């Protein structure tokens, strides 16, 4: 676990993009506010990893909005970190009525036929993730950037889902409109 205390006092450089108590400012930046430790931390990692100057290509996770950010900071460092994004409270955003319908649908029963399986069963019903098993919180998050992920995880853009790959498979069977509905509807989800 880490110090939520001094994780707060290591994110000077953050708070341009994420916002000082990580409710993010621009749609395009996630929102780190009540998101889950372990998976903070998860995220931490990879992105330093893939994020790092001289990274060999498909390591961890290259966000290139964060190149060589992280290097400097220790493991326990990125624990202080998670621990106090994680201790932040979440904003909800709004979910448009017009396309939260599907969303919501797509959310609750994915696609049997595709054999795409609902989101409820890792992100919790209401969004909030299983932390201890380290799926994301996923409710209120800008639509932009999870719309944003998922489509990158279908072109296989983002990787470090794991040897299952998780993620890559379930995004591989959603189109456009889908995702557009489901970003939409998880944006006002709380
Ligand atoms: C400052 C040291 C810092 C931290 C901490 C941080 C964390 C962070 C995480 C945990 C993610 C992933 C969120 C998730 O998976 O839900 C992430 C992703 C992005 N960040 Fe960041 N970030 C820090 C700093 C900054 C700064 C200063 C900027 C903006 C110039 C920035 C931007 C972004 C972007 C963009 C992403 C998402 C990338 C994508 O997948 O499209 N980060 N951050
Ligand atoms: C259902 C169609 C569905 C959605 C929607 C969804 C979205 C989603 C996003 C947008 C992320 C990234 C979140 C972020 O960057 O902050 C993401 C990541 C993970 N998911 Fe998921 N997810 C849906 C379905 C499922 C199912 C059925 C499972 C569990 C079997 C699951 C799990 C996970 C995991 C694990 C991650 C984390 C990947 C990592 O980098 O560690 N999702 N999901």
């Amino acid at each position: 676990a880490g110090d939520a205390e001094a994780g707060q006092g290591k994110v000077a450089v953050c708070g341009a993009c994420h916002g000082v108590d990580g409710n993010s400012p621009a749609p395009n930046f996630p929102k780190l506010a009540g998101q889950g430790e372990r998976y903070l931390l998860k995220q931490l990692q990879d992105i330093k990893a893939g994020s790092t100057p001289g990274a060999p290509e498909g390591v961890g996770r290259k966000v290139l909005e964060m190149t060589g950010m992280l290097d400097p900071l220790s493991d326990q460092d990125l624990e202080d970190i998670a621990a106090y994004f994680s201790s932040q409270k979440g904003s909800v955003g709004y979910a448009d009525p017009a396309l939260a319908k599907q969303g919501e649908k797509l959310f609750r029963g994915g696609k049997l036929d595709q054999g795409m399986p609902a989101c409820t069963g890792c992100h919790a019903p209401n969004g909030v993730g299983n932390d201890l098993a380290g799926f994301p919180k996923l409710g209120g998050q800008h639509a932009a950037y999870t719309a944003k992920q998922l489509t990158d995880f279908r072109e296989g853009n983002r990787t470090n889902d794991g040897d299952t790959m998780i993620m890559r498979g379930v995004a591989a069977k959603l189109s456009n409109k889908d995702i557009e509905a489901l970003s939409s509807y998880i944006q006002g989800l709380h």
